[PDB]
């Protein structure tokens, strides 16, 4: 599913996110814009042969399985197909997972690179919340 950026926040504020570990909820949509183009069906290979996936892009590595990525974790405890679906509840929880572990949203290298430090509130500017 393409979330349309008001639905996406409005979805991201139901499960929790504006203002968990202190970031508003424009930094959340900002990430989601930049990283999956707000495709929950998003996913892209990296050099070290992990995935991302899902609206957040969730990387294989750490946080899900998918059967392909040798020595990873499964963090999340959940396949990483269960970040593709239509419904954000999985990455959701996930995020805040990852969020918590210590760096915060930099764990993210879009939000770092392009929403850390911009005036991310208006990304939900306009949006009836
Ligand atoms: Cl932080
Ligand atoms: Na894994």
């Amino acid at each position: 599913k393409v979330f349309g950026r008001c639905e996406l926040a409005a979805a991201m504020k139901r499960h929790g996110l504006d203002n968990y570990r202190g970031y508003s909820l424009g930094n959340w949509v900002c990430a989601a814009k930049f990283e999956s183009n707000f495709n929950t069906q998003a996913t892209n290979r990296n050099t070290d042969g992990s995935t991302d996936y899902g609206i957040l892009q969730i990387n294989s590595r750490w946080w899900c399985n998918d059967g392909r990525t040798p020595g990873s974790r499964n963090l999340c405890n959940i396949p990483c197909s269960a970040l593709l679906s239509s419904d954000i509840t999985a990455s959701v929880n996930c995020a805040k997972k990852i969020v918590s572990d210590g760096n915060g949203m930099n764990a993210w290298v879009a939000w770092r690179n392009r929403c850390k430090g911009t005036d991310v509130q208006a990304w939900i500017r306009g949006c009836r919340l």
